[PDB]
């Protein structure tokens, strides 16, 4: 619906990753290295993850994220989380 990146993020991410950390699975944060070691580098890297994530995490569909949307959270975690 527009909404940007971060607002996305803060909607549906933030629950599990709040400033980019992991409550449910600590050493599985957001930070680049953490997540560049285990493939996920690019704004489509993250929006292909979050429709088929690690075990704790939900997937994320289109209907609830669509397209779009998936890549603005993907510009959102690159840009935020050093
Ligand atoms: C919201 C759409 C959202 C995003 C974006 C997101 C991203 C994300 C990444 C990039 C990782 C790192 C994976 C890696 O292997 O390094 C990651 C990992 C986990 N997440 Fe997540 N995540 C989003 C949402 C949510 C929500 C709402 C939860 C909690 C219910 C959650 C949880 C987790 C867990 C657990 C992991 C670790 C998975 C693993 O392989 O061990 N995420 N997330």
């Amino acid at each position: 619906a527009g909404a940007g990146g971060g607002e996305l993020f803060a909607t549906h991410c933030a629950g599990c990753h709040p400033q980019g950390g992991n409550t449910v699975i600590p050493e599985k944060t957001l930070a680049r290295a953490r997540r560049e070691a285990n493939g996920i580098r690019t704004v489509r890297d993250v929006a292909a993850y979050i429709r088929n994530p690690g075990p704790g995490m939900p997937a994320f569909g289109e209907a609830m994220i669509p397209p779009a949307d998936a890549l603005k959270i993907g510009e959102y975690v690159v840009a935020s989380f050093p």
